[PDB]
């Protein structure tokens, strides 16, 4: 089967907010904010909760921009990551136990220090296109297979 995750990108006209993950899965890489969706909350509410937990930020509106499915070799559950974007945020981002936030100019996104799949689908995010992606990983650095397409409905 698969398990629901969220990822939130705060994308403003000339900059994008990322967080350096300080512990847990994916520590040492910049990423959007998010995590597992809990029983009893919608996917979008889980995305808002994780954004607040990791950054302190709240948002007026979250927009669905993508879905990415991950297979990790030897792991039974696929990860079904629902990706959201927003321009307007409420608050100034602050460091949490999990994330250290930082703004990046759109031509200085730190892909070499992000999950490798981001290099593939982040351009579509920046181009405001909706997308469906699938990435097969062995370990945390090697993409074995992938698919990526633009979609009309996320
Ligand atoms: C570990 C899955 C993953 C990812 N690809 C990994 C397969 C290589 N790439 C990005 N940008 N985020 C990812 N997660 C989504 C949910 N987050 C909250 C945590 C991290």
């Amino acid at each position: 089967a698969s398990r629901l995750y969220t990822l939130v990108l705060v994308l403003q006209p000339q900059r994008v907010l990322l967080g350096m993950k300080k512990r847990g899965f994916g520590a040492g890489r910049w990423n959007g904010f998010g995590g597992k969706v809990q029983e009893g909350e919608t996917i979008e509410d889980g995305a808002r909760r994780e954004l607040q937990e990791e950054s302190g930020l709240t948002v007026d509106a979250l927009h669905k921009v993508g879905q990415i499915v991950f297979e990790f070799v030897g792991e039974p559950e696929l990860m079904d990551v629902h990706v959201f974007c927003t321009d307007s945020i409420q608050g100034t981002p602050v460091e949490s136990d999990e994330m250290r936030p930082c703004w990046f100019q759109l031509d200085q996104i730190p892909f070499k220090d992000m999950w490798p799949d981001d290099s593939y689908w982040f351009p579509l995010l920046l181009q405001k296109k909706k997308f469906h992606g699938y990435f097969k990983f062995q370990g945390q650095d090697t993409i074995l297979d992938y698919t990526l397409r633009e979609v009309d409905t996320v």
